[PDB]
C-alpha cells in the first residue's frame, strides 16, 4: 500500500466505528498525491457501505498542514515532456481526484474534515465537499492555483459561485488566505473549535449517540461540536472579508477588463488588499480568464457536471496553459520568475481560451 495516507478505525461506546483517513507526507505538508488518491477511494468506498462505519474523519499528519495543495512535480514533468499535447497523466490525475472530491461531497454518511492549519488547493478540495468542516485558529485556507497557472478547480467551479456575491471570483484570482473567520463566512467552514480541543473532539466522538439514521448522526455530529465550539479559548473574531463585501463586489464587477484595471488602479493602506492585488497582477493571464469563465457558469450545472468541465480544463491547461512555466518558476527553479506566455488580459487570444474549453474527448 502507501504510506502517504494512513487508515484506522475509532471505537465508540455505541458499537459503531469512526473511520479516520491521515494523510501522511508531513514533509510535503501532506501533499495530495495519486496513490494517496486511490488508497483513500478505495478505502471510503469500503467504508461507505458498511453499517458498521457511522462516521468518516479526514485529516493531517503534523501540525502545520491539514493538506497545502496537489503534488504537482510528476504532472509538471509529464507535461512538458509531451509540449502541448495533452497527457494521459494529467487525465488520470484530475479525474481521479475528481472522483474523490465527488464521493466525498455525496458520501451519505458525515464526513468531518479537521480543517487545521494549511488547507489550499486540492487540500481545499477534499474539505470543500465534506457535512462537517472544522477549522481553528491556525486555520489558513486559500486557493492559490492562480499563481502557477492552473484556476480554482476541485469543485470550485460549483462551490465558487455559491459563496456571497463576488467573493468566490475574488478567491480566486487573487488567491487571499482566508482565516476560521473568513471561512465560516463564506460557506467552506461549518464550525470553529481551537487546535489544542482535537483531543476533545475526538473524546466526544467516541461517546457519542450514533445511531443507523445518516441524517439523525449529521444532527448529533452538529450538535456535538456546537457545545464543544461554545468552549473555544480563541475566538475566531471578525471576518476581513465580511466586512469588505461591498467593497470587494465593486472591484470585481463588470467584464475582466474592467476588473484587472480596476485592481492595477487601486492603492490601499490595507495590506491584506494590496497583497491580493499583487498576487493576481503576477498570476497568470489565462488564469484570470479561466476564473472569470466559471463566474459565467452562474450555478445551474450539478455538482458532477462541474467536474466534468473540470476536467477538461484543468487537463487543457497543463497542456496549453501557463501551468507549466508555472510550476517550474515557484517549484522546480524556484526563482519565481514567470514569464507567461501572454503578457496581460487582452493579450490572451480567445481561440486559446476556446481551446482550452473544447473537450479534447
Amino acid at each position: 500500500a502507501t504510506q502517504n495516507v494512513v487508515f484506522q478505525t475509532l471505537a465508540t461506546a455505541s458499537g459503531k466505528l469512526v473511520g479516520v483517513v491521515t494523510l501522511n507526507v508531513e514533509k510535503a505538508l501532506n501533499a495530495l498525491d495519486l496513490d494517496m488518491v486511490r488508497a483513500m477511494t478505495v478505502q471510503l468506498n469500503l467504508w461507505k457501505k458498511d453499517p458498521l462505519i457511522a462516521c468518516v474523519v479526514l485529516d493531517g499528519s503534523g501540525e502545520k498542514a491539514f493538506c497545502a495543495g496537489g503534488d504537482v512535480r510528476a504532472l509538471y514533468h509529464a507535461s512538458v515532456a509531451a509540449k502541448g499535447q495533452v497527457t494521459e497523466v494529467a487525465k488520470v490525475f484530475f479525474e481521479e481526484e475528481y472522483r474523490l472530491d465527488y464521493l466525498l461531497h455525496t458520501y451519505g454518511k458525515p464526513v468531518l474534515v479537521w480543517g487545521d492549519g494549511i488547507v489550499m488547493g486540492g487540500g481545499l478540495g477534499l474539505m470543500a465537499g465534506a457535512s462537517h468542516k472544522v477549522v481553528t485558529e491556525t486555520s489558513r485556507i486559500a486557493m492559490p492555483e492562480v499563481t502557477i497557472g492552473l484556476y480554482p478547480d476541485v469543485g470550485g467551479s460549483y462551490f465558487l459561485n455559491r459563496m456571497p456575491g463576488k467573493m468566490g471570483l475574488f478567491l480566486g484570482l487573487t488567491a487571499y488566505h482566508m482565516n476560521a473567520a473568513d471561512a465560516c463566512y463564506v460557506g467552506l467552514a461549518d464550525h470553529y473549535l481551537n487546535r489544542d480541543d482535537k483531543e476533545l473532539m475526538f473524546d466526544a466522538m467516541a461517546t457519542l449517540d450514533w445511531s443507523d439514521s445518516p441524517a439523525l448522526n449529521h444532527q448529533r455530529l452538529d450538535t456535538m461540536i456546537n457545545e464543544l465550539s461554545n468552549q473555544v479559548d480563541i475566538p475566531k473574531g471578525d471576518s476581513v472579508l465580511a466586512e469588505s463585501q461591498e467593497m470587494i463586489d465593486r472591484l470585481m464587477a463588470g467584464s475582466l477588463t474592467d476588473i484587472v484595471t480596476r485592481m492595477s488602479t487601486l492603492s490601499t493602506d490595507e495590506a491584506w488588499l494590496s497583497k491580493a492585488c499583487a498576487t493576481m497582477l503576477a498570476g497568470s493571464p489565462i488564469s484570470w480568464h479561466l476564473a472569470y469563465i466559471q463566474t459565467q457558469l452562474g450555478t445551474k450545472l450539478s455538482l458532477a457536471q462541474c467536474f466534468k468541465w473540470e476536467l477538461t480544463v484543468s487537463v487543457n491547461v497543463c497542456a496549453k496553459g501557463d501551468f507549466c512555466e508555472g510550476v517550474r518558476a515557484l517549484l522546480i527553479d524556484k526563482d519565481k520568475q514567470p514569464k507567461w506566455q501572454f503578457a496581460d488580459v487582452q493579450s490572451v487570444p480567445n481561440s486559446v481560451i476556446e481551446d482550452i474549453l473544447t473537450s479534447p474527448w
